[PDB]
């Protein structure tokens, strides 16, 4: 399936570190 969406959640975590 196209649930790469999960990997996107990980990248979102990195944004929290920069935020």
């Amino acid at each position: 399936a196209k649930k790469v969406f999960k990997r996107l959640e990980k990248l979102f975590s990195k944004i929290w570190n920069w935020k």
